[PDB]
């Protein structure tokens, strides 16, 4: 609803975020291994407490219940352009947060950080969220072939975008 | 009359860190309204020694934690300093903006010996550029398009108010 | 059916060492039954973000600690890697055997995108061998006299099974 | 011709690769700012020097004149992918040098990194960029918009592509 | 002339650097003083070699010949700005270098740094500084009232500013 | 011939070393990426010059020119083994110094490390290699199914072995 | 009275050591800034705390209330001279304790460091502590001018000082 | 004369530094060991490279010949107040020199630095130090007892000072 | 009995240890000064947690009682050579466990790091435990004369030792 | 009799501190009677190792802290050591002098092994020079104004006694 | 003779040992394996420096050429003893210098490190080490059974010391 | 002589000092070992630079050469008392600059560094040492019995002091 909010990734919320690193299928169409011990996560995390180069969410609704991650990262301030990334948790899953979550991001992108482009990355095997993308105005710009090794096979992505002013106006 | 100024110490964190991730907040100070408390915290424990800055904490008597108070990029040459004010939202329109600039200008020149005190204000904070106006600041400066804040480049003035002034 | 498989964790670390200071497990391993916990968790604190192996916790539905199995010398050109197992004494004999090989070679062939996965096991282990036999492995290699275990010199197979015959 | 190589790129030859990351003309294709220290180029290549996930060639002629450069990079060991890019100095262009150092590079990825899929990112407005990576088998998958700011305006550029399946048979 | 050419400063320039920091005529300037160690110059710079802030020039001509110095300070990225400062060396004075060299300058960050605006800070007792801003196309937007101390005195600065838009187009 | 002798690598050598390693031909035979900067080799030295798992050797003739390279790898300790591996310089190559080499090195394992097994791995295609290890003593005892990708394509090799006891005696 | 005592300061007294810095009017004719965080203030404690030019002195009666601070700093084992300062806290002060703990420093500084001089600074404007000064045998020596920045004006002072004989004897 | 000028202290100029300061005529008067090693004097040195807190000259004439130094000490900015010190090397003494270099400090101290107030602490048997610095115009504070240990017995020494009020009007 | 096991050294294990170490008397015929602050052998413990040239065990009945010491030290795996020290704790003595302990250290020696000696140096003055030794296969090589600084003089020590198959066989 | 003497731990610091900041004990030491305890506890981490000192802690029976005893500067070559000692002013006077002055010479010759031990001992202290005298020991040294110790220059006696002596 | 003095090992001398441990002949018998890298030889003797357990010495002529070097080793500084050891360079062998140096070193530890035991270990196999030693005043106090491996196969070694009390007075 | 000057200890003098201490017959006189390596003593001489309770001193004639060693060391502070020692180059000996050497240490000690005391310790059968240090005011204080062992023999020396008061008077 109006009700959901974004804030800044805390040491405090890094149990919900390694229970979701290690979810073989919410990872899955992240094409990112389903392995992070909370060593790994937690020294990667403070690695990064001052690259300016991402942005780590964590997603809330009002009873102060962690519905789920955004994440800005590849953020490069010379061509202004940004890779996004979300996911909905398991609990919070089809209940139609989606385009909510993903329009605090181009808000943040665009009304914040005043970033040129955000573009995506999505499976094609995964068409539900490329529609989702689609109707908050990303269109298609490649077809990358066999890109990623998905659950014992190369699997194809569309690299998606949406422009600021686009998103802004 | 009842508002004390103190240095920012390590349990106030967690006040700081609530108002630096505020929107309708920070964009008054133009900053990014991200800051996790390890950052925030890390750059605290960096700049303890740096004596470029005196981060204060704005209390009541009843002890109450009423805002912050910041005079960074103090040079000690040309005795300058800036001075950023913040008000947490459930102390605004109480009547506090006065006191508490007049206790950062006292503490600037007659306690650190400065010469000018500089604030940049949004041009779209109409009752806020005459509070400072009406606290001896004087515009310099109609800064186009300096920060982009809220979709859209805007414009924020240059203000001062020197030792001269204030003391005389 | 029951039995997930996670990355190893600190509060997984007295678990590994009770069976890491067994005798009768840890000579199937060939290892040496000495290690203490400072010297495990300082190594496991260095090898943190190696990613040369995968450290797994075998886990029940009840959530209670099954066995451990370990993907090391992870090598990325010749995509090989080796796989060991142990089930603790107190949950073999269940007919685990077979499920955790198949994760394991589940998550080589189908996550990793290996190429080898190959083990070592005892000769007097007959009872065993035969286990991997049957997930599909086949001796390429009779070590002679490789370990030094239980007052002499023992042989070991080498045996190996490919993402080709595993995935087809 | 047949006497061009690569190696490894050692400490000696920053002094040539300085040279080219300060040129506006290479440099403003490559997508990165024309500008970096010696002490950036060397510091940075400390910090690099254990890194699995590239490899950096300088290439030589026959009497070792220092011809071009080849990097591989972002090499991932799931998805067995990398991104490969080229520069040829600006004294050993326009001698038909290119398609030799795309394969050779093509041939480093496949007969010896064993990478499933070898990408480059290039510009519309370098045609002969596009047209040399055809005729070495790259095919097209993207059409990026706008993608990088490069010389006063936002410019597009395509995503390009060959597999270990297709270069290993022809 | 059109042999004016902008490079990175580098470890082997940082003698030059020297004599420009230490003398008083130059500095006062630039609102800074004119005191400044071989080490203290050359620490400064190793700490900031990776610092995305800046872009730090030096200016040569054909001949090999160092000209002066190009500086591009507190370069922000959310706000797409930098200030603009500059050295001419005192033998390489008022032979008509300047505008090609403030014209370099608004290059780099417009057409490459993708930044909207320039701005610098002028002494108004430095009229000279003045003039050739304003026809590069700089426009007043500060009247900074006592803002350095400077031989024995407080005095006033100009704000200066160019954007994007103008430049180019 | 009985002017070819062992002695510790040295740093002063790893130039030598060097142009080995950046060798396809021989690399190949190493099942190792022919790839290796001075500064990873060097740094490589550095880190492992206390390590007692491995003994490390340059082969001299009569005339100091520089031989080959002989290491002993990975000696386990409970069990008393190392792995052999061994390159001749391509201009030193069929001569028929090989076997005075690889005897050296079984001498050096059996008379002063006391190990039990010397192990290699030897690429079948490599038979050359397979048929210098058999009259030295070696026996093979595996043959790895496609254990290393080389030159375009997945091979097999050999495990052989000779034990201490056939040596000395 | 005689039932106090001086101690080494600790870091179990750094809160009311602190609460004495952040005093403004405390502060005020100690020509020190009102302003140190407990961080700073715990820092500089742990940095110094070898330090064999001070020596820091928590000041206690029987009941173990903290009365105040005691310190001697700039030590010279050269010259033998010594700085001292004193502070008795807002709920300790006008009860006649004055006399008594200045005169525990010289004992210190003299019965014990064998030092030759004490010397203090103190503002004309506070022209009590000048009287008790004297009233201990401290003579002026200096009448500095226009020396501190106190409270919005340039303000006086008198260095005083005693010797070690004339305490001992 | 007009030929002289100061300049930031450099690396180089140390062996010049470490001999004034090995020096038992010079140094018993500014009140200091005459012994330092030049590694206790670079080390020093090198500690204090960004100490906003000090500014240390080396003078020289119009050939570069090192004639003397000159520190300003104990920097405050609430205050704005610094100790003022001065040798001039045994060879270039009793030319005329010092009120130049006095001149130089209280200019830099007064319309660069921006202090209010410079100081200097004077030893009552250097009666020509006491002179110099009056003609200079610098006023009597204070007269320190027995201040300092300095040839076998403890002497007394005097403080004084001018006012950036007195130095930029006169 | 046949309950006893042994289990490396771990932290919680300390006091135990220290107590030990204490001890003028347990002490006496280690030849070892009664002096170890349990912050000497914490580090001491810590410096040698990855040191592969020891074996230091710690010795349990059922009831989790700990019993004493069994330690290898000096460990050399070129002639296959090691130290044993045994200590059974003031309340675990003259019961009768030393044989078993002792042996376990040999099936430990032998039947896992494949050592090839085990040699132990035992005071001529303490008559009884070089009756144990002997009574598990330990010869006499050597009388060291006036070695050792034991409680007031110079006394003389045997070596002793038991080779790998006579223990394993 | 009852009388132990044992190594210098941690949570015997607080003991310690307390001794070494007391006037009329230290001075007897010659020492300056200020040490806090972060200055203790770091100058102890820091000889933890240092094989030249023996700092022993004096209990009784009931296990209540009687003392402190030290061997420092244990020459190696030339087998001197010097020996102070304290007793708490809450266990003097129950002659507790020469028993715990005889096991620092039993520590000294029977295990360390040295040759000499040494003392030294205010003049003004004529009710110990002679303890020390009815121990073995016996002045070599007046050293003339050796410390400056309550208001002013003042001699100690240093004593001596050899391994030849105690033992024999 | 009378020429041949100790010193103190040196960084210089350190091409010298490196020398004499990697040869197969020498340390064969020293027990040790004759491989180390000049790096583990220097670093290893960084390490080192303060070590009061030990003293390391190159023995020279009246001409200042390297002829051997002596250690002493594990210098316990309760019990007073130490292991001592001695090569002599391949070059200067047979010439009757063994005793001098043997002297010289029991003359160290015994009037100056103030030792109460020296103590070597010596190899059966080598007669005339066992033969000069007995010369010199060592005894045997024990056999130790195929202690080191060595050329090939298990050897014992003997053990044999000398008393400060022993040396002091023959 | 008038040519002997006093000059801090230099890193360039250090191969000097290096000669003296590796001499038996200078230190023997000394009480300490002949033996420290070119590195322990450039260490040890870097770790004591910023060290106030030393002075070392080289002591130069006319010519610059190089005549000996002057040290004060355990420069006292609260005690003002320090010892003296000193080596007069063996080339250099018996030419009667000893009490122009102890004069100038006595000089710097009571002149410059405001002590009240230097002590030193001399072999009793090093009585030459014993008769320069009476001449030069010294008084017997200490027969340190059987105080150093040193040709093969425990000896006995004096210690010998002079006071501020006696020297200037």
């Amino acid at each position: 609803n109006s009700q959901l909010t974004l804030r800044a990734l805390e040491r405090g919320d890094l149990r919900f975020i390694h229970n979701l690193n290690n979810n073989r299928n919410i990872m899955s169409y992240w094409f990112e291994e389903p392995y992070e011990s909370f060593d790994e996560l937690e020294e990667l995390y403070n690695k990064h407490i001052h690259d300016n180069a991402e942005r780590r969410f964590v997603v809330e609704d009002a009873q102060k219940n962690l519905i789920g991650l955004v994440e800005l990262i590849e953020i490069n301030y010379i061509h202004r352009s940004a890779e996004f990334q979300i996911i909905i948790a398991p609990e919070h899953q089809g209940k139609g947060f989606a385009r909510t979550l993903i329009n605090r991001a181009l808000d943040y992108s665009f009304t914040i950080l005043n970033l040129h482009k955000i573009y995506l990355h999505v499976a094609v095997e995964n068409p539900k969220a490329v529609h989702l993308y689609e109707e908050c105005g990303f269109v298609e710009e490649g077809h990358l072939v066999e890109e990623f090794f998905i659950n014992g096979r190369y699997q194809d992505v569309k690299r998606m975008y949406i422009l600021q002013s686009k998103y802004l106006n």
